[PDB]
């Protein structure tokens, strides 16, 4: 396998999504762990409107992330 080879951002394929799509999991796990308070099993904890933005955070940088790991293979994004 490569991608740590070449080191560059992003150039493989199918490999990086696989990549993208765990560290993704875990730092939507890192995320909600990091729970904020004051100042500036589990699954749905009772919250109104922060739970989604913070799972929007991510997601948002992460669509593009995934778009642009498949369109590197093809020499740009």
């Amino acid at each position: 396998m490569g991608k740590f080879t070449q080191r560059l951002s992003l150039r493989v394929r199918l490999t990086l999504i696989f990549l993208i799509l765990a560290s993704v999991t875990w730092l939507l796990s890192s995320f909600v762990a990091w729970k904020q308070t004051t100042d500036n099993w589990e699954y749905r904890e009772d919250m109104a409107l922060a739970i989604v933005a913070g799972q929007l955070i991510p997601w948002l940088v992460a669509l593009p992330i995934m778009l642009i790991i498949m369109m590197v293979l093809l020499g740009r994004e």
